[PDB]
């Protein structure tokens, strides 16, 4: 109920919202049909259009005008944006040479450079190059300012999850907006794109930038605009806000454009119809910059031009229907489209069973265009599991495709030619970033980065302390001229023990055997030094990882690898080794086929035992440092130590063995040596964070050996690959993975073929940032390099995507 009896006179686009039933004049009132009767007449004036003309110059002010060309307009801050160009012979901002902005050039009374966020919905990264001819203002922003070739959105690459990530620096699973559409089983309520419940408040977690600004005494324009407010009026309103007195004037502003997403849905990302929407966005940017230039603010304000997601080609004819797979299709609810989420239509259905559903959806058609997942088995890089609103069963849909429940849903509910929502590493989903202003760098290109990082930077640009978030604060320091954030390394919480030889062989009753008992001061002194850490500088290139939680662990040195061995989990937290370009792959000798050796430095009570594996019919074991890469036959005995052993399902051993025997040597020759750190991950509650010991849901049968949910590796080399990994003078280069530790290979449809046809593809799917592995392990890597810490934070957020060029 809005008794829209009040008025909007003197209240047009009021920053503070009003409480029902007093009628609203804020820029969202249209959306809720709750404006004052006079809102259109007073706030959405249009008369005479949007531009000054020669004959309007120095006119007498007429309040019916959309914008003014009179003499006082600059004082009032309500000139048309082209006023000084037409009436004072100035030039359009786009026609000025650019000039480095070394310091803010702001009017008296400005306490900090304002930030204007200019967000565009559906603006695909490749539009920057492909549309460059029809977007001269944006092209000037891009070339004169700081820009990335593209920005990675979060998954799902939908509008609401991404806009709210941009505002909070949080993954959807944490801020709670996990979809454009959602169901919350605890509230028993749905969140809908269109209408009410959207706006209830309880849906939104974290702390968006506008609330962060307010709480710290920085005033915010609104970040929301009704669709019927013309773009030109949006710009004019921001320009007017910028003319307010110092005590009232906001410091952060957002403009939102429904385009080019709106047209891209209809015509596809590159439909011929796409050119005009691109020209119109550019024209709007032109208006903003001319407007700012007029107010003398065009060298004072920081401007971010940013997209939520890209846009892919998708049509009705590329739809997979679950009714082709499931006989029980009426017992399920599907959230459909460029992703799938399935739950039971009825919770009183006790015959509903996710395993049989998953099985009926698994590799059923030769070119099947989606893949089913329990959400905890989704690639960890997607961070899309830890929310009650994300259904247990997820479908990852191929780019260009849709999944639907039944044919009736498509033709009885072809319109569209574009859609988005797909995996966030898909090229067509990538979006844009350009920063322009005194606080950003001049003519600088920066590497691609993830949109979760931006909140921190927008906080830096405003002098704010960001709320706790998923960005890595400092990893975007190289975008900024000043206002950088200089974090310190976290402090090591646990210090390692360095055990020496303290146990006799016969103290071990582990059920293990090894044909090794066949043994000299040349090489007896030598081997002792290897156990003391004499080759450690070769295998621990960047320092040892710091353990960031309370635990008890040992450092174990060997000729070919160094390890940090947990006495709590009975296996290494990490194992580090270097493989040079020249390194040779050997095989496991026959006599050592099932060799496991007791480690005389670690008590039987802190060791694994072979009998548990023998008894455990589903579980086998593998090694973190691969016997295949031993430097000598003598060094190869170290690789069979019980303290290098980890629990592995036979199905996973196929993956791990191919990685260790084939891929590490391959990377070593392609990269000129690599350093590898591998280990286990335990994330049974799928929250993306290291489990404590009481969170482990599975052990090797009859023992206290915990079973990892994942195995990671971090592969580091010199960015300049003419230098060997162990002799690198400058910037590093990394790729990493977090492989699910699974009892079958159902994820890989081709897995009954040779590992050379399927393993590398599975690994690419499960690519990770080192930062992902840090959260999952409580470890902190690259402690001792000669690089700046900010540069190392950038390296740690890098994701190797294996997509071809943008
Ligand atoms: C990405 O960044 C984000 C932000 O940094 C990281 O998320 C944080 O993770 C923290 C550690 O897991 C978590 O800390 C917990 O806080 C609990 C109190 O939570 C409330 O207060 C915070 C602060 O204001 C608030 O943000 C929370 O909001 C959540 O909840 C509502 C919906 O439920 C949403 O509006 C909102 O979106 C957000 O949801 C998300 O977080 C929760 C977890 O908090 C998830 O479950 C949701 O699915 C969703 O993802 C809350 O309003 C506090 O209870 C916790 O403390 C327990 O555990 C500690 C261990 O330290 C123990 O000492 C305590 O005793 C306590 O245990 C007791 O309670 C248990 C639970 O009831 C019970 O089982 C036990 O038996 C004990 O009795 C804990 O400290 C923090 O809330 C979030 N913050 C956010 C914004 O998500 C995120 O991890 C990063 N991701 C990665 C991959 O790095
Ligand atoms: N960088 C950046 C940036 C810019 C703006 C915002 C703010 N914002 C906006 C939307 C939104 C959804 C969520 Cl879950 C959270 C925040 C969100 C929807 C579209 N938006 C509209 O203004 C149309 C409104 C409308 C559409 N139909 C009726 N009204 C903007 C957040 C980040
Ligand atoms: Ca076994
Ligand atoms: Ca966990
Ligand atoms: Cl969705
Ligand atoms: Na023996
Ligand atoms: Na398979
Ligand atoms: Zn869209």
């Amino acid at each position: 109920w809005t008794a829209t009896s009040g008025s909007c006179k003197g209240r047009c686009f009021e920053l503070q919202e009003v409480g029902p039933p007093d009628c609203r004049c804020d820029n969202l009132c249209k959306s809720y049909s709750s404006c004052c009767h006079d809102f259109d007449e007073l706030c959405l004036k249009t008369a005479r259009g949007w531009e000054c003309t020669k004959d309007r110059c120095g006119e007498v002010r007429n309040e019916e005008n959309a914008c003014h060309c009179s003499e006082d307009c600059l004082s009032r801050g309500d000139c048309c944006t082209n006023y000084q160009v037409v009436c004072k012979g100035e030039s359009h901002w786009v026609d000025d040479d650019c000039e480095e902005i070394k310091v803010p050039e702001c009017p008296a009374g400005f306490v900090r450079p304002p930030l204007i966020i200019f967000s565009v919905d559906g603006f695909r990264a490749s539009y920057m190059k492909k549309g460059s001819k029809v977007m001269p203002n944006i092209e000037k922003l891009r070339s004169c300012g700081t820009h990335a070739p593209y920005m990675r959105p979060v998954y799902p690459t939908k509008t609401f999850p991404n806009l709210y990530t941009l505002a909070t620096g949080l993954y959807p699973e944490s801020h709670g907006i996990v979809g454009n559409s959602m169901y919350d089983p605890v509230f028993d309520a749905s969140f809908h794109l269109r209408g009410r419940e959207k706006f209830n408040h309880r849906w939104w977690g974290g702390q968006p930038l506008w609330i962060t600004a307010t709480k710290q005494g920085v005033r915010a324009g609104t970040f929301f605009w009704s669709v019927s407010i013309p773009h030109e009026r949006r710009i004019l309103t921001i320009l007017q806000w910028l003319s307010l007195p110092d005590n009232e004037r906001p410091s952060v502003y957002a403009f939102y454009s429904e385009q080019p997403d709106f047209s891209g849905h209809k015509y596809g990302p590159f439909g011929p119809e796409m050119t005009n929407p691109l020209r119109e966005i550019d024209k709007t940017v032109g208006q903003l910059m001319d407007g700012l230039k007029q107010l003398r603010l065009h060298r004072c304000v920081n401007v971010i031009f940013v997209g939520d997601h890209g846009m892919e080609d998708v049509t009705c004819d590329r739809t997979e229907f679950l009714s082709n797979y499931l006989t029980n299709v009426d017992d399920i609810t599907l959230v459909p489209g460029t992703l799938g989420r399935i739950r039971a239509k009825s919770i009183n259905n006790s015959k509903y069973d996710p395993k049989t559903i998953i099985a009926a959806l698994t590799c059923k058609k030769p070119d099947q265009h989606f893949k089913p997942y329990m959400k905890q088995h989704l690639p960890k890089r997607l961070h899309y599991a830890n929310n009650r609103r994300i259904e247990d069963i997820h479908l990852l849909v191929d780019r260009r495709w849709h999944v639907a429940r039944k044919p009736l849903d498509v033709y009885k509910k072809c319109f569209f030619q574009g859609d988005h929502g797909f995996d966030n590493k898909v090229n067509s989903m990538q979006t844009v970033f350009v920063g322009y202003g005194p606080t950003f760098k001049y003519r600088t290109k920066v590497p691609p980065f993830e949109n979760i990082e931006l909140y921190n930077v927008m906080c830096d640009l405003l002098g704010l302390k960001p709320a706790p978030n998923n960005g890595t604060h400092g990893s975007l320091n190289h975008l900024l001229r000043t206002n950088t954030f200089r974090p310190t390394m976290p402090d090591e919480v646990s210090r390692p023990n360095y055990p020496g030889i303290m146990y006799l062989q016969s103290e071990f009753d582990l059920g293990c055997t090894c044909d090794d008992k066949v043994e000299n001061k040349l090489e007896e002194l030598n081997k002792r030094l290897h156990t003391k850490g004499s080759t450690k500088e070769r295998h621990l290139l960047y320092g040892r990882p710091a353990v960031l939680y309370r635990t008890s662990y040992d450092i174990l040195y060997h000729t070919d690898f160094e390890s940090g061995y947990s006495e709590i989990f009975l296996m290494p937290l990490w194992t580090s080794y270097t493989i040079s370009k020249q390194a040779e792959v050997s095989s496991i000798p026959e006599h050592l086929t099932n060799c496991v050796r007791p480690d005389v430095r670690v008590s039987p009570g802190f060791s694994q035992n072979c009998l548990a594996y023998k008894n455990d019919k589903q579980m086998s074991y593998g090694f973190l440092f691969p016997p295949y890469l031993s430097s000598s036959p003598e060094a190869k005995y170290d690789a069979f130590l019980v303290t290098n052993m980890v629990p592995m399902y036979p199905a996973f051993k196929r993956v791990w063995a191919y990685f260790q025997r084939v891929l590490v040597k391959k990377y070593a020759s392609e990269r000129n040596g690599v350093n590898v750190i591998s280990g286990p991950i335990f994330d049974y509650n799928y929250d993306g964070l290291r489990d404590t010991e009481d969170e482990i849901k599975q052990y090797v049968e009859g023992s206290s050996i915990p079973v990892p949910t994942h195995y990671y590796s971090i592969i580091t080399s010199c960015l300049d690959f003419t230098q060997p990994a162990d002799k690198c003078d400058g910037p590093l280069s990394v790729s990493s993975f977090i492989l699910p530790h699974r009892p079958d290979n159902d994820e890989s449809c081709n897995s009954s073929e040779d590992e050379s046809k399927w393993v590398e593809e599975l690994m690419k799917m499960h690519t990770a940032r080192v930062r992902d592995i840090e959260h999952l392990t409580g470890l902190d890597f690259y402690r001792k390099t000669s690089r700046s810490y900010s540069e190392i934070l950038t390296l740690k957020t890098y994701l190797h995507t294996y997509e071809s060029e943008i």
